[PDB]
């Protein structure tokens, strides 16, 4: 058994009060109070990201793990945090985002962040049955949590099988959420996809301790098993501390306004 399986089992055994004290202990968290207000007041020009996802992709882009450029396709775009962020980037020319929407799913939000006119978000799209398209940059942020690791395993494998089809359509840069990177079917599939397409797995420190999500990104490298175990050991070490401090707060991304 991978160390991550022990982590998931230990996580599920926490009391609710332990879980709540653990999930954000020592992580980085952007202050979203101003953005949440702007969403309630319909402020689309203040530069506030539509979701917490913008800060996560910004973290990866600023360290060179992915380099959005040209035509960007954003699979599972939700409200559009990754898509609007990419449209602010100089090398990016066009952004197409697809998301399922509907009951219990996030709907695309229309924003006027810098470059908004380059962004087309389409709701009502199940990407698992959508024909693939050409892109220069492929992003995918799909993976619904479950307390059952085999369910997270199956969901992650489906994303990987879907992104295999899209990666063969001319993709130069990519960033794909790996919801459950420690289970055997995911590790087997990731290793084959790393052999074919390269890249490596990274942990964004804005990810909460209540998940083991990692990102398979074209600008990273390194042994996948080692990368996963490193995360698992860090998450277990955090779980086994009693003196909790909550998150380290940082400033959210500013996306500006105006057309490009
Ligand atoms: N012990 C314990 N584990 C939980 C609890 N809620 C969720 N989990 C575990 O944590 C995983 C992530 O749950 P989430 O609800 O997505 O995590 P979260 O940090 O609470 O994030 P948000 O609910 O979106 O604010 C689940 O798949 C479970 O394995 C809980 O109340 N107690
Ligand atoms: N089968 C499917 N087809 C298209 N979108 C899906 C999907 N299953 C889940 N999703 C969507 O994928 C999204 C992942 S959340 C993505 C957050 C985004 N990166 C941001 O920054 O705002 C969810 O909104 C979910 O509704
Ligand atoms: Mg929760």
């Amino acid at each position: 058994r991978m160390l991550g399986e022990m982590w998931k089992a230990q996580l599920n055994q926490l009391t609710r009060q332990e879980f709540m004290e653990y999930r954000r202990d020592g992580i980085i968290e952007v202050d979203r109070s101003a953005a949440r207000k702007a969403r309630r007041e319909g402020n689309v020009t203040g530069g506030h990201p539509v979701s917490r996802g913008t800060a996560k992709l910004r973290w990866m882009v600023e360290r060179g793990f992915v380099k959005p450029h040209g035509k960007v396709i954003d699979l599972g775009c939700g409200r559009g945090g990754w898509s609007y962020y990419c449209a602010t980037l100089k090398l990016v020319q066009e952004v197409k985002g697809y998301t399922k929407g509907g009951p219990g799913h996030e709907e695309p939000v229309m924003m006027q962040s810098y470059g908004w006119n380059l962004v087309s978000l389409k709701s009502g799209v199940d990407v698992f049955y959508r024909p693939s398209e050409q892109s220069d940059t492929l992003l995918c942020d799909i993976g619904e949590a479950s307390p059952v690791p085999e369910i997270e395993e199956a969901r992650t494998v489906k994303v990987l099988q879907m992104v295999e089809e899209w990666l063969s359509r001319g993709v130069e840069d990519f960033c794909v959420k790996i919801l459950c990177p420690y289970m055997p079917k995911v590790l087997k599939e990731l290793e084959k996809m790393q052999l074919r397409w390269g890249g490596g797995l990274i942990r964004v420190p804005l990810s909460r301790n209540s998940n083991h999500e990692m990102y398979w990104v074209s600008g990273a490298s390194g042994n996948i098993t080692n990368s996963v175990n490193t995360v698992s050991q860090m998450l277990i070490n955090r779980m086994n501390r009693t003196n909790r401090n909550g998150p380290k707060y940082e400033e959210d991304v500013h996306l500006g306004s105006g057309t490009r």
